[PDB]
């Protein structure tokens, strides 16, 4: 293995201004806030993560973990972290992603959202994983939940906290089936559960087996039984999420084989998928001194 060079960044709390909260319950209490690196004259905006008050060691070597992860990833569909800050507890700095987790968004917008989207966002989460693979890490946990909208039409992933390297060492409805039954990990598990996020997407934001409890989920995916196939998705867009869904984990699709197969699909998007009113659909910040706002993406440090 070649050495890991990324930089990790602390930074002084009084970088910060305005922090209002988003997200709270479980570990999380995640803040949107504002960040003023230094005498830079930039105002950059960043989601805060903590993972409670109460500083108790065990949650820190986790958070710690997450924070190497994401300090280690670079590409576009993929979250950085902007660093961290050791205040009292620690706190892990990432780019605001203004539109929030892209499952809560389907959920929100089922109405205005357009097959070029869905489609998009595929081919997009592909290559967020495909870029995780060329690096080596095995997600372990992707899903709708854990993909951020920067945009309607930027979308990348997140959420490291079971990110590990292949060959290294509990969300049952995502993971693929030699995951529950031996803790089996691989690249080709984190298709499984991008198969499940693809029909989280087709389906505006359902929840896989509603109903049926976790501790069934291996029995029936033994049974040959998967999710059904949306309403809006054509057999072609279906079969893709089945095959991500074979029992022999080689016989999966590829994440640079979803990428194409999903990019082929959005050049000409209702020819795959069939939704009602489709073409009409258009999709789409809160203080006065926004001279000086830049968006991570355009923050770079040599
Ligand atoms: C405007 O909303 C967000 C922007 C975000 N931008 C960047 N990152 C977020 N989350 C996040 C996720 C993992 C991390 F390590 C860090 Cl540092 C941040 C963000 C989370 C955000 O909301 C968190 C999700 C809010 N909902 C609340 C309802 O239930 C699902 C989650
Ligand atoms: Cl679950």
């Amino acid at each position: 293995e070649a050495p890991n060079q990324a930089l990790l960044r602390i930074l002084k709390e009084t970088e910060f201004k305005k922090i209002k909260v988003l997200g709270s319950g479980a570990f999380g209490t995640v803040y949107k806030g504002l960040w003023i690196p230094e005498g830079e004259k930039v105002k950059i905006p960043v989601a805060i993560k903590e993972l409670r008050e109460a500083t108790s060691p065990k949650a820190n070597k986790e958070i710690l973990d997450e924070a190497y992860v994401m300090a280690s990833v670079d590409n576009p569909h993929v979250c950085r972290l902007l660093g961290i800050c050791l205040t009292s507890t620690v706190q892990l700095i990432t780019q605001l992603m203004p539109f929030g987790c892209l499952l809560d968004y389907v959920r929100e917008h089922k109405d205005n959202i357009g097959s070029q989207y869905l489609l998009n966002w595929c081919v997009q989460i592909a290559k967020g994983m495909n870029y995780l693979e060329d690096r080596r890490l095995v997600h372990r946990d992707l899903a709708a939940r854990n993909v951020l909208v920067k945009t309607p039409q930027h979308v990348k992933i997140t959420d490291f906290g079971r990110a590990k390297l292949l060959g290294a060492e509990v969300p049952i409805k995502w993971m693929a089936l030699e995951s529950i039954l031996h803790r089996i990990y691989t690249h080709q598990s984190d298709v499984w559960s991008y198969g499940v996020t693809v029909w989280e997407l087709m389906t505006f934001g359902s929840k896989p087996y509603d109903g049926i409890p976790a501790s069934e989920i291996s029995s029936i995916l033994e049974k040959g039984e998967r999710l059904p196939q949306p309403p809006i998705c054509t057999i072609d867009v279906y079969m893709i999420m089945v095959k991500c869904w074979m029992i022999d984990a080689d016989s999966r699709p590829k994440f640079r084989e979803l990428i194409i197969e999903f990019s082929k699909m959005a050049r000409d998007p209702q020819r795959y998928l069939v939704i009602q009113g489709d073409e009409r659909m258009h999709l789409p910040m809160d203080e006065e001194d926004m001279d000086d706002v830049v968006d991570a993406d355009e923050y770079l440090i040599p």
